[PDB]
């Protein structure tokens, strides 16, 4: 019921701290921050916890990987990934973290690693026919959405989707746009792919994935352009958190609602911050 926004870059400073929103109340506040600051974090809850996955402290790219329990306001270092990882697109299926590829300091990654929270351990599943970083990781319906990245040389509109069941991926559709630092997230058998950067413009525009009909269409844009914006849903509302509009970090937060195809701004947060992640817990 609460929305955790977790690090960040705020253009001065790689963050630890960690914001919690109340929709209810439409009010931010912040809780225990992480012990190792991380922007490029990725994000994902499971069984009550909410993990905090790889990132960039201002010199070291992390493998390292922390787990908040909310009844004790405590952040706790679990097993690390294999393999360091920024930018780093993070999602929950079927009791398995996925961390999607990444950029380990020298080289975008197409390796994919699953976290089994029984085991305490991390292990590769199969990669992606393509490199990125900034990706957007989704799931639907028991697929696993990477969405856009950048490869290092070319900012992506192509999307892969992972079967668990074969380890496989596949490209699918790709985004009309270019979407680098691009947030996603999933709402009544959609998958929205909101903001980013298309290598030479902040995005406010939305596109909306329909699998069944394998097709993106644009939606409502945002009222703020936001590239390295945190996205995930909740009671019916795709939030946009933070992110850079080219010029400046953002504290402020849009919801989506699909019945008003509409954004509205709700209360921003206390820290401007971009390559933040967004769990909802």
């Amino acid at each position: 019921g609460l929305i955790y926004a977790v690090g960040g870059y705020d253009g001065n400073t790689h963050l630890n701290s960690v914001e919690a929103y109340d929709p209810e109340r439409n009010e931010w506040s912040l809780v225990a921050p992480l012990s190792t600051r991380r922007s490029g974090v990725g994000v994902a809850v499971l069984n009550g916890l909410i993990y905090a996955v790889g990132g960039y402290d201002g010199n070291t790219h992390l493998n390292s990987v922390e787990a908040y329990d909310p009844e004790r306001n405590e952040w706790s270092l679990v097993a690390p990934l294999s393999t360091r990882r920024s930018g780093v697109g993070v999602a929950v299926l079927n009791g398995l973290i996925y961390a999607v590829g990444g950029y380990d300091g020298n080289t975008h990654l197409n390796s994919v690693e699953a976290y089994d929270p029984e085991r305490n351990e991390w292990s590769l599943v199969a990669p992606l026919s393509t490199r990125r970083s900034g990706v957007g990781v989704a799931v639907l319906n028991g697929l696993i959405y990477a969405v856009g990245g950048y490869d290092g040389n070319t900012h992506l509109n192509s999307v892969e989707a992972y079967d668990p069941e074969r380890n496989e991926w596949s490209l699918v559709a790709p985004l009309s746009t270019r979407r680098s630092g691009v947030g996603v997230a999933v709402l009544n058998g959609l998958i929205y792919a909101v903001g980013g950067y298309d290598g030479n413009t902040h995005l406010n525009s939305v596109e909306a994935y329909d699998p069944e009909r394998n097709e993106w269409s644009l939606v409502a844009p945002l009222s703020t352009r936001r590239s390295g914006v945190g996205v995930a849903v909740l009671n019916g509302l795709i939030y946009a958190v933070g992110g850079y509009d080219g010029n400046t970090h953002l504290n402020s937060v849009e919801a989506y609602d699909p019945e008003r195809n509409e954004w509205s701004l709700v209360a921003p947060l206390s820290t401007r911050r971009s390559g933040v992640g967004v769990a909802v817990l």
